[PDB]
């Protein structure tokens, strides 16, 4: 099967503004159904229906990433890795209804990015073009990440996303959001204090806090801590390779370097697998609800 190229198409007539009033309609949605998941919000399972959607990406040949929006589909909707997505999926309904000129892999994409920006994170900047491709491109379940895993084995499955030890750690931080819920994950509790604040405390919770290696009522185990924190297998292997260790300290001693690299990392992430032209628009930096004074 030749690699396809996935070449970015903006839709018909489409600028910048047209993509800042998607931003605002999820922005002004999260702040509206601030109630859900035990006040936590909307954003943190934003930002993952994002990293999922674009997850799945194999730089060997070019399959699954966020291009597509195949997350639609069955197959890639009731990924057991997805358990708890299709609540985010759910929030977009009502956005992609009142924007049905956006395509899906554009739509999954900027809710990550609203959702990061509109909790206090760094401005990622994106990119529209995506297209919605067949259901017979639908990745197989099985390409996102196992939890209960090592070091070697974190580095080894980034390296398919094209990811170094710096974009890994980076990327990581995201789990700064939400938490992990025993029904969808077999995992439960929170990384840190401020589970929709965009912020280090991930770093710092991970190097400052006392673990004790605990198994949970799903009879997996998980890093937990007096304060009421945890940290997954593969969270807690950041601080025991020292490669990840020299990182996840600079992360924790420099709040704006790890804004500036997180931005990087996850919009390299969200474009994964696309090609755009050269005559393609620059990348877009939507202004928060805050910002606009809305
Ligand atoms: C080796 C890598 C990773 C593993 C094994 C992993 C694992 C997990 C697990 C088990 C959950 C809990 C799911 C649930 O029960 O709801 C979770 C949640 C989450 N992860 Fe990750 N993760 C990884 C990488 C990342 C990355 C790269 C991002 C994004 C840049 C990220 C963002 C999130 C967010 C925001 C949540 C919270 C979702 C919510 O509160 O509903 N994760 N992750
Ligand atoms: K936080």
């Amino acid at each position: 099967t030749t690699p396809l190229v996935h070449v970015a198409s903006v839709e018909k007539g489409r600028s910048y503004e047209d993509f800042q009033k998607v931003y605002n309609a999820i922005a002004l949605k999260l702040r509206e159904d601030d109630e859900y998941d035990n006040y936590i919000g909307y954003g943190p399972v934003l930002v993952r229906l994002a990293w999922h959607t674009s997850g799945t990406w194999d730089k060997h040949d070019n399959t699954g990433g966020s291009y597509g929006g195949t997350y639609r589909f069955k197959k890639e909707f009731n990924d057991p890795s997805n358990a708890g997505l299709q609540n985010g999926f759910k929030f977009l309904e009502p956005i992609h209804k009142e924007f049905p000129w956006i395509s899906s892999g554009d739509l999954f994409s900027l809710g990550g990015v609203t959702a990061v920006q509109e909790m206090q994170g760094p401005k990622i900047p994106w990119r529209c073009g995506r297209v919605d491709t067949p259901e017979d491109t639908t990745p197989d379940n099985g390409r996102l990440p196992d939890a209960d895993k090592d070091a070697d084995y974190v580095r080894t499955f980034f390296q398919r996303l094209n990811m170094n030890d710096r974009e890994v750690v980076a990327l990581m931080g995201a789990h700064t959001l939400g938490k992990t819920h025993l029904k969808n994950s077999g995992y439960e509790g929170p990384w840190d204090a401020t589970n929709n604040v965009f912020d280090n405390s991930f770093y710092l919770n991970l190097l400052n806090e006392d673990w004790k290696l605990e198994k949970n009522d799903a009879n997996n185990e998980q890093w937990d801590s007096k304060s009421g924190y945890m940290m997954l297998p593969t969270d807690y292997s950041l601080i025991q390779d020292p490669k990840y260790l020299s990182i996840v300290k600079e992360y924790a001693n420099d709040q704006d370097k790890f804004f500036k690299d997180f931005s990087k990392a996850f919009e390299k992430l969200l474009e994964n697998g696309i090609t755009f032209p050269k005559d393609a628009p620059s990348p877009f930096i939507f202004k928060t609800l805050e910002e606009q004074g809305l």
